Parts: C-alpha cells; structure tokens; sequence
C-alpha cells in the first residue's frame, strides 16, 4: 500500500486546530475620500492686446527740384562730358501754395539755400516761364508722379572748348511715410528722412511737439483745401494742412491729432468663449476657442499707465459689443464694467464676465466682487510705462492642454479612486459570511501564510501550520471500513511522515491537502461513486471508493472566475526639432542684405584697383632745355597774371597797345 | 449585575423579524457598453510643401567702363583737386560681343548715352587703344573680376592753372542675381536693379514677359559660346545668351525656361510613415515619425490652380519613388496614383496610399475609392492662385500628441470601464449566496440603513430596526442555565431598555450589536470556553461562559480583507515663456540695420554744420573808391565781353592791335 | 388548472443532474506582474549656451575732413553753383597724434592722398592756421560730436565770371563697431565698412591677422594716453592704442585680445534644478523648473573642439558657483568636475552632479563614473567646429510634457493592473465557499451557458440543461398535500412540456426557473404564508400556499448590490494655428526696407524722365551764311589756339603787339 504524489510541486500541510492564545480581527469600512468641488469658471469675453511693431504708415506728398548743370567740352567728332552736378532742391512755400496748388504748374527757376548760399538756377539758362506739371510715364507698383520736364538741357557745339548747360526740373510725388515708435523722425520710400515730429503744429499746445528746424521753414495752413494734380477737381473736405521744406526738398501733409491715431498696444486676437478661473491666488484665462490658458495677477491692470493706450478702451468696446449682439444676447446678460487684466508674457487682456439669465438671482455679489476687483493704486500718487510684449506664444497652448488634459486625467483618476475604495468597502460582507464558511481558506488567504483558524465567538483564533514533504506521504487505496460497512469515508486515507526518517503517521485527506489528524468523515456508501481529490501539485481520482489514478492538472478543462484586464502601457516617444522657415531664410527672403549690399559696393578698390600708388608728371621734364626755362618764367609769370591784380595791370596794359598804335595812325 | 459597554461609540439596534409589507428586489446584470472599432489609418507616404520666400538666385556677369575726369588746379608746392566727375558707363553691344568676348580686350574708348547725349571718353585723352582685361587682384568671399586699368590718369603741372584729366576703365564682373515673386525685377549684388524680367526672349513667345527697356537695347543670342575670361579655354556647351545694356552698365547672363525653374512652394518635408485618417469629415495625416497630425478638406487640393507649381510634380515623383523602393517595395504595394490634398495653414500635401501584400484582395475597393477622392471640379469651368504659407507649425505638433495621449487614455479608461461593469455583474452570485447565508447584513449593506430582513421565497422583505443607546443597555454575568444546565446559551444576555427612563427589557445579544428579543441560542456546555463577542464599539470577553472583561478594539491584532489603492493626482505645474532668440536679438543679427544707417548718415548736418545761416561776400565793399568804381565799370564790361557776341568782336579788335601796328613798321 | 408566465421573455429550463462524465476545473492566481524599479534622477545644476548670432559690438573713434570745394558763375543779382565737389578726407597720422590728441585741435589745411595723387586743401584758399575743435550741437539719440569749421566758404561777387571756393572741415566722431563671424571686417553706423580685423597689431603674434592694407597705413601705439575732447582731462588708464586711416577716413580704438572677448556660444539659461536621467543609450536633462528635457549622447563634447569658446568656461564656472552657493550648499556636495554634453538640436550643456549629505557613502562610485564620461577622444589624434544652434525650442517643452504625463498615466496605470490582478487571485476564495453553497448558479455564471452541476469531491460535474419555451408551462394553483396535510410543498408545481404538441410533464418548480424534475421540496405547513416566486421575465405570488397573482418585474422597489461608475472619454479637440507677429508685420517692423527704398530710388528715371533721346544742336544752323562761316574759322582757329604750343606762339605774339607799337611812340 504504497502511494505518493505525481507531483511534488505544492508542500502538504498538516494543521491541527488552534488554542485561544492567538486572536485576530478584520478591518472595517476606512471613510472614503470624496471629490471636490471643482473649478468655479466665469464665463466671458475676451480681447487681447500687443506691443505695436507695425509703424506708423500714412501718407505725404513731396515737391522738388532737381538742378542738375554740366560742363561739355568738345572734340573734332565728338563730345565729353567733363562733369555734372546734380542736385535736389526745394520748392520755396508760396510757389506751392501758389504756383503748384492753385495752378498747377510750377516755375522754370530755382532759387534755394545751399550750403550757406542762395542760388537761383534758371531753365535752359533763359527768361523764368511758368510750366506745366504734366503725369509721370506709366510706373509699376509705384505712385502717382508729376514732373516738367521730360529731358534735360545741353549746350551747342562750340569746336574744342568748354560749356556749362543748366536744367532745372519741378517734380511732385506723393508718397508713403512710415515711423517708429516714440515717433520723433519719420522716414520715406526715397530714403530720405525728415528730422521732425509727424504731429507738429499750432493747435492745442502743438508747439510741444519736437523740431529741430526753425519756425519758419514749416507752415501749418488752417482750414486747407486741395486740388488733384491730374484730376484738378478741389476735394470736398477741407483738412488743416503742414508744409516743412529741407535743403532738399519740401513735403506736406493732412494733420490728425495724436492719442486717437497711435497705440503702443495692438489687437490681436477675439475670444467669445474666455474662460477666467481663480486658483492658487491668479487668474487662468481659457479660450476653449483656441486652445488657450492665461496667467494674470488678481488687480486689473490700470490703463492709464498705458501710454497712448487710447485705441485700447475704443477698440475693445466695439468688439465686444458686436460679439455679444451677436451670440450672447438672450442668454447671458453683463456683470460688471471691463476688466483689463495683465497677462503674464506681456498681453494686455481687456475681459468681460457675463452671468446667464438662469441664475441672475446672484448678479449682485458677482457685481460687487467684479467691482472690487480693479484696484484705485494710481490715485493716491504722472509716470507712463510701455507694454514689452514676446513673439512666442507657447506657453499658453501647452499650458491649457496640460491643464484640460490634467484635468480629465485626474478627474477619472479621483471618481476610480473612490469607487475602488467603496468596492472594498463593500466586499467584507462578502468576505464575512464567506469567512464563516471556511474558515481555515479565508484567514490563511488574509493573513498571508498557511494557518489554521475557528471561530471563537466574533472573532477568529489561529495557529501556524506544519509542513510535511510530499515524497513523506502515502495514499492508501481504499475508502471503506471492513469491519463496519454501510457506512464508508468521504475522503482518502494518508500516512505521511514529517521527516524523512520519521515515524509513519497515519491521517485523513482534507481538503486543500490538509492532512487532518482525526478520522472522521465519514458519509454512507452509495452506487457510481466518481471523486476526483485534491493531491499535490495534481489530482487522485477513486472510482467506487477506491483508488484508480493519479492526474496531473491540465488533464480536466479549465474555467475561471476572473474578468480579463489588459492594459498596455503608453510607449515613449522621441519629438524631432523642427523649423517652418530658417533665419537665413528669412535674411535670405530680404531681397536685399543691405549689409551684403554694402560689403560688395565698398570693395569697388581693393579687387581691381590700386590706391597705394602716386604719380607726379612734369611736363617740362618730359641751349634747348635754356629756352624751355624761358617759356616756364613766362609760364610762372602768367600763374601770377592768372589771378586779379596782376590781371587787372595787364588789361590795362592791353587797352594801351592796341589803343596807342590806332589812334596814331 | 450592572454593566454598560466601554465604549458608547456604536448604538445598539433591536431588530425584530418583519411582515410581508416591505418587499425588495436586486438589479441585475445592466449590458455593458462594447469596445469600439477604432480609426482606420490608411499607410502612405508624404511630401509637404511650403510658400517659397527663397528668393529665385542664379548668375550672371556684368560688362562697364567707370568714367572718371578731375580738374586739379595747381600752387607752387601743392596741388589740389577742384572736382571729380565720376561715372558708370555702359559698354554697347557690339563691343562685347568682339572686342570683350572674343578677343578677351577692350577699347580705351567709352561712347554711351548719358543725360540725353551721346558722349565719347578717351583714355589719357590719347588715341584709341584696344587694351587687355588682366585678372583683379586677391579679394576675399567676392566673385572673380576683371579690368584693364589699375590706376587713374592726372594732367601734368602746370603752374597756376585748371587742368582736366580723363580716365577709363572697362570692368567686367561677375555677379550673383536675386529676385522675388512675381519675378519682374531682380537685384544685383551691387544694389543696383535692372527693371526687367528675367526670362525675356525671343523663343516660346518670349515676347510676353514684361520690360519696360526699348527692344534694341537688349539682344538674343541664339546658340551662343562663351570663353572663359581667364582660363580662355571656350566652354563645351552651347549656351541661349541675353545681353541687356543700362544707362549705367551692361549685364548678360544664359537664358532657360520659367516653369521647370520657379515655383510658389519648395519642398519641405519628406514622411515615410504619414498615416491618413478619416474622422468627422476630414483627414489627419499623423507622421508618427515626425510627431505630426495634419487637417484636411476631403478632396484633393488642384493643383492646375497652384501658380507655377511644375517644381511640385517632378519632385515629389523623384521623392516617393526613393523611398518606396528604398525600404517599403516587397512589404506594401502602391494603391491609385498619388494625392494632393490642401493642408489647413498653408501646407501642400502630396500623399501616397498603399496596402500590404498581406491583404491586397481589398485593393479594387481601395483604389476604387481613393480614385473618387480628387475631384474634377476645374473642369466644367483659367484663375490661378498662390498658397499662403504659415510661419509656424505647433497644431500639428500639439494636435497629434493630444490624440495621441486621447487615444491612449481614452483606450485605456474604455477598457477599465468595460472591465468594471463586468465586473460588478459577475459579483451578484456571491451577493447571492451570501445574502442567502445571512440577511439581516446584506439587507442592511444594501439598503444603506440597518433594516431587518428575511426571504420571503425567491425575494426579501425587511422592516426598519430600532436605535437603543449603550447607557441603555446591561450585560448579565453569566451564559448558562441554573435551572437546566448540561444545555448552555452561546451569546450573552443583555437588559436593555429603550428609554433612559423606559422600563428594563431583557433580551440575548446576538450577532454585531442586535439585541435580539428572543433567548434562544442555546448550546450544549463545553470545556475551555474562550468567547470574544461584539459590544458597543468594543469587545467583551467571557471565559467558561462568564463575564471576564470588556475591551478595547486595537486590543487585538488586525489583519484585513482590502487590497490597497494608491493614487496620486498630477500636480499642477506653470509654464514659463521662452523665445531661443528675440527678435531684437535678429534686428542686431543684421550686421547694418539700414534703417539705422541712413538715420545716422543723413544728421552729418545739423550735429556739427549749420544752414540756416547765408552769407553775401563783396570784393568791392572790402577818390580811391571812384578809381576802384572804374575798374568795376570795366568789370561789368569783361562781362558783356565773357560771352560770344561781345567776346567776337573783342577778338576782332584784338586782331587788329597787333595787325595794325606790324604792318606799318 | 391552467397557468402561463405573464411574459415569455425569459426561457424555462429543465435541468437535471450531471453524470461524471463532463466535468471541469477553476484558475488558480496567476503571478502577478510588478512594478519597475523607475528612471534614477541625478540632480544637478545647468547652463546652456546657443550659437553668437548678436555681432561684437565695440567702440572707437572717427577722424577726417570733409573737402568741399564749388564753382560759382554769377548774373546780375543772382548766383548760380555750377558744380559741388564734396568729398571725405583721411587725417594723417602725426595730424591725430600731435595736433588733435596732445592739443585738441587741427590743421586747417588738408593733405591726403585721392585717386593716385596726393592732394592739399586749404581752408578759405588762406595760409594754413591750426583751428579749434568745438563740440557739436545739441543731437538727439547720436553720439558726442565734435568740429573746427561751422560753416563753409564761397568766393565774393565778380560779375559774370566762374569762381573757386575750397572749404575744409576737421571733424572728430566717436562711433559704435560691429562685426560678424569670423570678424575679418567690421562696420560703422555711418555705413562705411573697414577691410581689417579688429584685433591687428603688434603683440603676441597679432601679425597673424589679415589685413589687405598696408603696414604703414596703420601705426599701434604702446602704453597709449587718452584726453576728453570737452572734458579734456586725460584718462588715467593707458591703453594700446591702434591708429588705421582709409583713402577716406582715419579712426582709432583701444586693442584687448580675442579669445577673453568673443564666443561663438553665448549663455542663454540658468537651471538651479537640473535633473539627468539615463536610458536607452541617452541622457535627458529635465529642468523641472522651466519644464524642458534635453536629449543628448552619453560622452560630454570636446570643448577643445569649441572654436573660440574660452567664454564657456569662465560663465559656466562662476554662475554655478553662485547658485550653489546661494541654495544648495548646505544639503548636497558636489561630484566630479562640471560636464558639457551636447545637447540635440546644438545646445551646448554645462551640467553638474551633485549627490546629498543625507547618502554621501555613495561618492566614491559616482565620483568615478562621473569622471567615467568624458572621453580622451581627442588626445590621441587641430581641427576646430562651430555648434549649430536653431531658433525653436519647442521639442523640448513637448518632449518634457510627454514624459512626465506619460510618466504620471503609466505610472498609476500600473499600479491599478497590479491591484485589479490580484483583487481577482483574492476573490476566488470567495468563489469558492460561493461554488460550494449552490453550484448551479456559480457555474452557469462561470461557464458562460446555463448547465446543471454538482461537486464530484474536489471537482465539479456538469451537462448541459434543456430549454422549454413559457407558453409551455404549467403553474398548478395548490402548495399543500391532499393526501397527508400538514407537510406542504415549498414552492409551487409545474407542468410543462418540452415541445407546443408535446405531451404533458409534472415538475416542481425550482430556484431561477429550474424546473426540476422530482417533486421532493416539502416543509411543513406555517401560518402567514406570503411567497413571491419566480417565474418567466416576473413573479408569482401566493399567500398562504395558494395561487394569489402573478407580477411583472419592476412592481417591486428595487436595490442594488453594484457600485456605480461614471467614466467620460477626453472629447476630440482642434488646434488653430496662430503667429504672435508674422514675418511681414518683421519686414514691416524694418522701419526701411534697404529693398523696398533702392527699388524706388533706382526709378528715379523712367517714371517721369525719358533717357532714349538724344539731342544735338548747332549754333551756326541756328552772303550772311558765308560770314558766319568766316567765325567760325576763327572759331575753329581758337581751338588750335585753345591749347598749349598754339597758345604760346600767340602770347608771344600778343607780346608783340603792344610792345612793338609803344617803343616806336
Ligand atoms: C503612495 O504613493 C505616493 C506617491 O508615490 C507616496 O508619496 C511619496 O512618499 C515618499 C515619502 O513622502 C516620497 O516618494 C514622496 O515625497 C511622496 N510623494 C508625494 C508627497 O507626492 C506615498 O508614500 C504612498 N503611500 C503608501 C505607499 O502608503
Ligand atoms: C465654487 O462656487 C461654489 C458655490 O458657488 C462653492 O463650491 C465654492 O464657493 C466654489 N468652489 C471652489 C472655489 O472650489
């Protein structure tokens, strides 16, 4: 009768019940967490403002004269050029306002200060004549232009000597003017600057406004009415009109006053689903729109220490008026007065919170507390400040995403959180009724090792189990009693050993390989008894309460009670850098470095021309060396003839020799 | 035979058995929501393309002759300049086709139009000489130069006296051409433009492009040769030549086609695994490589509208055939001829779709309707447009990371929640079983308040238990029976009463604190009875069926039934601003900022020079002064006398003077 | 008798005991997965340094005379400039040391070499007079300026006659240098380029750098002395001085050496909490504080390899070194020498280790595995490199962003796999006294279909059950025995039949509308007998074991044994593009665009000034004709006169004339 298991693989416990010395209990329900109360989100109206970069840009127009006179000096067949100057000059105030203005035309002379001079330039050097401004040739891409003269003046052919041609040329062009903050100069399409303030004049205190020029160059015309130079048409408008001449050339231009025409900031973007959130003591601006959050300080930001911020209030108003016209107006209604709350990177943020129609029972304290929310700080104390806003915008994007992604994640996170807590909570009555079952499998499942256990009222006593080798057990065959039949075990018979040396020890199979010491289950024979046991690693199966075989386990099909759980977790992922447009592009998108420019038109020496080389020439180095002397005596004598008093003497001289040998004759 | 529990924290419940009045039922297992079947992401490969700002660049060599004549009037010592004329001149045709190219020479002579004249320049002022163009001297990152003078010609000295000196120099330069769209203009790295197309010609109705140049100035040479200027050695090819002469100089350069050389995009970017999606009328193309989701209308964009997109063809071609003969030609095959969708922000997508030989069985279907994808909607209508191109690119980086991080998490919580309601139905059999084993504590779990309990068939009826304070309630001493011993009660007994006034009412404590009405648990006596029992929020401990002690709870050691949880929320975290460099930082990176430069070169005046001031000089008002009035009458006189008529009959008189008194002699 | 199910909705079945035939086992607690040991951080501090775009910015000084020199003809009250020569002039060498530096003054004179000659100017054309320099007017925005001449010369009134008028100005002006990699030239704000490198002289070796001028050109002045040009208290400094001039300019600047004063790199950030991490064979530098990871190889880059990066080094060193010891110096200690690994995108890193007090025991490992990663690569083999940095940062916010989402969802993901695995291993304890208590129940649950079951000892017996249509059910009205009363049915009697023909069965009624087949559930009969029953989708109800009425389901109130879950997907969502300020509002910030001004400045022409016409014109086509023939060989005369040979035998011949005719008198 010897008999032991297939498989060894899982130790046999033998476990006798326990004495009240050890004595355990459950845990009971740990008061779960709860969720909280949520971000509180105020629903409102968004518009955000920029530092200005965009100049400055109108319009002007610029009158001119170009003088240009050159020596001609001449050949058998042929004729150079010995020299031209070429000059820009300005058009005097009252031949603009009378000659060009009201006429249309302009005068064939010049007469301007240059380099501490007046000069007076006459047209094909004859009599001053009125001429006509006649429309510049068709120009791409350019403006409007006006000119006199359509091709310059030249000398008649004198046989081999010098001649000077003077041309003058009136010429109008309107153009653009563009201007950088503080906007003290301003610049135009030619290049030229103008060294005074675009906003100069005589009206309400315009005398403020810094010029470097003198008073009288410039002219401010009240109550001024214009005239298209083709068109000849008066406009309607009479617009108050500005006229600065240069050693150059004289503009002039319609005036608008200052603070309702330039802004440091800028618009930048509309929002009509901002959200503003209060945390952490600052403000969150989310535009659900477009993916946006903004950080600000509690205080308003106070708008008059925007400087020339007064697009901001008119601009903002507009829009947020059109917007809720449109789309908020039977739903909402406003709370408040607009809020300019400063956002942390540089963005002015005007910010309008609204409460919907279903709950404006509350409207006073939103109102109240909207209120106090612009602070009086100036009053107390004029110092101005800019706005320094960036050029990157990313911090709000990853911002918001981090902050609505984080928001979802830790959400379900929370919700899972309590219903795992309440789940265990509710699974100890199970664990409860299922405790009082079996005992033995429920505690040695709690406590974490093999014990025995029973009920000692409403509580739990255990003792520690023994262990017991397989290769020290034996399986005896039969299940019946030969000496009382009728009335058989219900569970195999064992003689383990402890030690492998040790005495055989006799036993009845339990459950869960058990070896019970007492044998005492005992049921009444019955017909087609089939058991499989329990028995090492594997199962022993008996039929007719004896023992047929021993299995291994995968031999029976196989159930579970477990829910399948299948979670991947999320693989990294590398993120490449990545540009639109380089910087070199965009030095390259200049069509011209002027810089490049530059560099290559200042080495117009050094590749193909030598500086580093001087030449002197005589001439007469080039008896009868004596008499070559003789010529350069008379040569330095006419040096000294060359020149008025010595000159003088000698027409004098002269008037005599041909005056005394006629009148004797 | 007084005792209270220690600790009055739990409230005792009586409980009596209920009537078939309340009645109550359990749900059962609520069909759990199903998985869904996931995005189909269609395989391909894709090139995207960009709005060109890269301004179109190529070469072209420039052909002059710097005209440069000095007056120098001269001192006993010393010489100084009176003015330097200085000029660019044109070369004309004729002379660089065979004085310049053949013969690598070139005239002394400069005859060219200037100021509506013709002009011709000696050298020196000396006889015409074809003279050599020798290399130009070392110069650094500048092309390679040409020139035949390497210094300037100056009259020799004459003492006290104007002399002019001619110089010419006829330079050839080689030089790089930029140009912008449209196209119509381009540049010279001299800052000089030339205000013609590019591509004119005679060939292909070349005619059309635009030049506001007269057609004589320039001229076509049909197959053209050209020869090195110093290798000299004549290039193999056989070049078209365009040769267009300015006021100024005169450039030429090879001639080739206009639509297989520019184009209003540029190839960007090159994705091997750009993965398209379909989803809410739309399409993403997710380069999983490049972390990148791009959004798309449904049809494909047409390209016959791209202006001068010919460059996008050809080379996404060459492209996609790289690759997937590269690395994906035995795994996929192609599907339909390739796609070019519209990429919201301005990105031209050509797209590629393919499927596996694994499942080529589906590809009709596929190429089927990947062909209805482009539409032909230019046909039944030619205007063409750009495309306009961002600057940024983070959508598309945020875009696929938050559907990326959706469709894990959204996955994941899918799963969990499947999981969970499964889960929760599976559990109602050991609900069941156990509510069976004992109602009164499923019944109150349930619920959520104490009630009784008991079936009532195949359902439960119950009625709400009884509050019962501890200072209410007493424990009796003993567990067995004087009367009938041998037979002995199992839980204690207890006197409590409802009121702190209420009469005593006695009762047996049962199970977790329900002073059951009913004595009637009853066992038969045994040895070494150990009994801890529920009472109050404490325990009460009887040995051999007497009062021993009441305890605390911590007295005992604690195990549990729960599985711990763990959850942390992500804390919130701020994102800072960060730009790499500020675009002051570019602004600076511009070696000059012309702006700059010309604002400093144009106060050279009003810092250290003043012209408002005028300045009338009189050699005269510096009997003598009626002496000094007669040689001003002759003054006035050698005025009259400075000009032709006057000057004619002076050197008429002179002739005789002289005449007259010889004769005689 | 005859009774059927209110609703056939749910299918009655038969299903009797199993034979040993079938028969099937349960899972056991598969092993669960466990955590990961998680990513090392090593604290550290960082600075990283991107490639110099913002040029060397210096300062020096700026030296010449501006030589102005006009013609003017007069008229009778008018006077015409008939030519401005205007040029720049260098100031010599001794001129800037001697009478400028020592004397603050200048000569009044000018000599310079222009065009192959040497030249000498004098001012008001009067003797030489060394002149003071007075400081410039009041500029806004400019440099301190400083002059001798106010104001230029012209010459006094001659009537009808070309005059000369030379002006020369000595004018002084400090001005700020720029400079671009590889610093071979450098610019001035007055646009003028100069072709030598900043740092040429004379000591240690400074005639390495190239300079195209010539040595005497350009004179260094050791042990230098400066003294304010107003102030004119000298410097109590002394510097090298380095004097070069240029054919048109001299300037003049303090030498300092080059590599302790440019770098191709430039520090861009500070990160106090740097955190390194190492996997899959890379580095990743996670500033928590400014949420960015770096990515960069395992060995630190070779400095060495750095050109020009000696600014590295010391700004590394001395930022560290105050951020430790501002808040790390008590509670860490460093490790090992700083490192520089090169970060991916061109970001060159500066990062140390740092270990704390609290586990210095391990100092001596990290110490050498620390000095473990820079490499002697170098060594062995000078070849030099530049670090290409880009201009967008945003791999690094996204790449951090990801990681530690990723890093948070992983992580809580994990631990919740490991709780659901073995919350599952713990139940089937459960399951198991569960299975024990009605098996029918747990193993239709289990298996998936309804089945019949019974426990073959430590095993569980099945066989498939049989399905009987409602329509086809009986319900028998009585629950008590006829025969012998007082022992009464359970629950009630069928009498079904297994097809709608099919003969007619008697059954009992069982648990969950088991019909069972033996009718062997007695009890005996009590007083008060209410029982709700099932039967079909309802109940049936008897009182006092009598046919009362049948009910649908929700009659009754209904509980609950689930915890409910609430879980959301995260909803898609869109992300706009956006530009803070886009390239053409860049172009446009340029106040000029050099482009957009020489493209209008160069049709200064075409527009309104015709260049294709050419014009000649004759005095003598303006016995009469035969006369005027007669001057104009007297006019053709005069020009053989015009010159020098025919014009000295005609002033010997005017010689005669006069004194042949007066020595007869
Ligand atoms: C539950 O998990 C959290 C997060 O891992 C543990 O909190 C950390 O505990 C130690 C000591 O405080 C440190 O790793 C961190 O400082 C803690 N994280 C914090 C404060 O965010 C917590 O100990 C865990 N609890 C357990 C396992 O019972
Ligand atoms: C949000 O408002 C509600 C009541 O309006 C209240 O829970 C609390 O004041 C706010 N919750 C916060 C700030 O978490």
């Amino acid at each position: 009768r010897d008999i032991k298991a297939e498989n060894t693989d899982a130790n046999f416990y033998v476990c006798p019940p326990p004495t009240g010395a050890t004595v355990v209990q459950f845990e009971q329900p740990r008061r779960c967490p709860t969720r909280p109360e949520g971000q509180n989100y105020t629903e409102g109206i968004a518009v955000v403002f920029k530092e200005n970069i965009a100049p400055y840009k109108f319009k002007a127009t610029m009158y001119y004269k170009d003088v240009t006179v050159s020596q001609v000096w001449f050949g058998h067949r042929y004729s150079q050029f010995m020299g031209i100057f070429e000059d820009r000059a300005p058009v005097p105030f009252e031949e603009v306002i009378d000659k060009i203005n009201a006429k249309g035309v302009c005068r064939s002379t010049a007469k301007y200060v240059r380099n501490n001079l007046e000069t007076t330039a006459f047209h094909r050097d004859d009599h001053e004549t009125d001429m006509e401004l006649k429309p510049a040739n068709a120009a791409t891409r350019t403006s409007r232009g006006w000119h006199t003269t359509d091709l310059k003046y030249n000398p008649s052919r004198v046989e081999a000597f010098h001649r000077y041609g003077t041309t003058v040329n009136c010429i109008v062009e309107e153009v653009d003017a563009r201007s950088v903050y503080p906007y003290d100069e301003f610049v135009l399409a030619t290049g030229d600057f103008v060294y005074m303030s675009p906003f100069y004049g005589y009206r309400e205190g315009s005398h403020t406004e810094h010029t470097s020029y003198a008073a009288d160059r410039f002219k401010q015309v009240d109550g001024f009415y214009a005239r298209d130079l083709t068109t000849k048409a008066r406009a309607t408008a009479p617009t108050t009109r500005n006229l600065l001449t240069t050693p150059k050339f004289t503009v002039a231009w319609d005036w608008v006053p200052k603070r309702p025409s330039v802004c440091t900031m800028t618009k930048w973007q509309e929002v009509d689903e901002m959200l503003r959130s209060e945390y952490g003591g600052s403000f969150r601006f989310s535009s659900d729109a477009i993916s946006t959050t903004f950080t600000t300080n509690l205080t308003e930001y106070p708008l008059s220490r925007v400087d020339l911020g007064d697009c901001i209030g008119k601009d903002a108003r507009d829009a947020m008026d059109r917007i809720f016209a449109r789309r908020y107006n039977a739903t909402h209604i406003k709370v408040g007065q607009p809020q300019y709350y400063l956002a942390n990177g540089g963005f002015l943020i005007a910010y309008q919170p609204l409460l919907s129609n279903t709950l404006a029972e509350l409207y006073v304290r939103e109102h109240l507390r909207e209120q106090s929310r612009k602070p009086p700080n100036p009053t107390p104390p004029a110092s101005v400040e800019r706005i320094k806003t960036t050029s990157s915008i990313e911090f709000a994007r990853l911002q918001f995403t981090y902050n609505h992604i984080q928001r979802h994640v830790n959400d379900m996170l929370g919700r899972v959180a309590i219903a795992w807590c309440e789940l265990q909570n509710h699974e100890l009555t199970l664990w409860n009724e299922a405790r009082k079952l079996n005992p033995n499998a429920i505690a040695s499942v709690t406590v974490g090792r093999r014990v025995s256990a029973r009920m000692l009222g409403d509580v739990m006593a255990v003792s520690t189990c023994v262990p017991v080798a397989a290769d020290n057990v034996i399986v005896q065959n039969s299940m019946r009693i030969s000496s009382r039949p009728g009335a058989c075990y219900s569970r195999p018979l064992v003689s383990f050993r402890y030690e492998d040396q040790g005495p055989l020890v006799e036993g009845q199979l339990g459950e869960n390989n058990e070896l019970r010491l007492t044998r005492d289950a005992i049921e009444p024979c019955t017909v087609g008894h089939r058991r499989y046991f329990t028995f090492g690693g594997g199962y022993v199966y008996f039929e007719e309460y004896a023992y047929s075989h021993q299995l291994s386990r995968a031999d029976i099909t196989t159930v579970s009670t477990f829910i399948d759980l299948n979670i991947t977790m999320l693989e990294d992922h590398e993120f490449v850098p990545l540009e639109v447009y380089t910087r070199h592009e965009i030095k390259d998108s200049g069509l011209l470095d002027y810089t490049e420019v530059q560099r290559r038109n200042q080495l117009h020496d050094l590749r193909f021309a030598d500086i580093d080389t001087v030449i002197h020439a005589d001439a007469n180095a080039a008896v009868m060396g004596i008499v070559g002397g003789v010529v350069s005596a008379v040569s330095g004598v006419s040096s000294f003839m060359s020149n008025p008093f010595g000159a003088l003497a000698v027409g004098l001289l002269v008037l005599a020799g041909l005056a005394a040998a006629f009148f004797a004759f």
